[PDB]
């Protein structure tokens, strides 16, 4: 609902940050801990945006 949207706004910000910093893998750990919570929050259009998210940053 509205905490997965604010989630997956946070998620893009966070990891993209953390990957322009350096951190490749710090920034994958913040993604992948990221991916489960909007998981279990029932919100598979989420984590599949998140997802399609980061592919493209790369």
């Amino acid at each position: 609902s509205e905490e997965s949207e604010k989630l997956l706004k946070e998620a893009k910000e966070e990891v993209r940050r953390l990957f322009e910093e350096g951190r490749p893998e710090d920034a994958a750990r913040v993604a992948f801990e990221f991916l489960q919570r909007l998981l279990d929050l029932g919100d598979p259009d989420a984590v599949k945006e998140l997802l399609q998210f980061l592919r493209e940053l790369l």
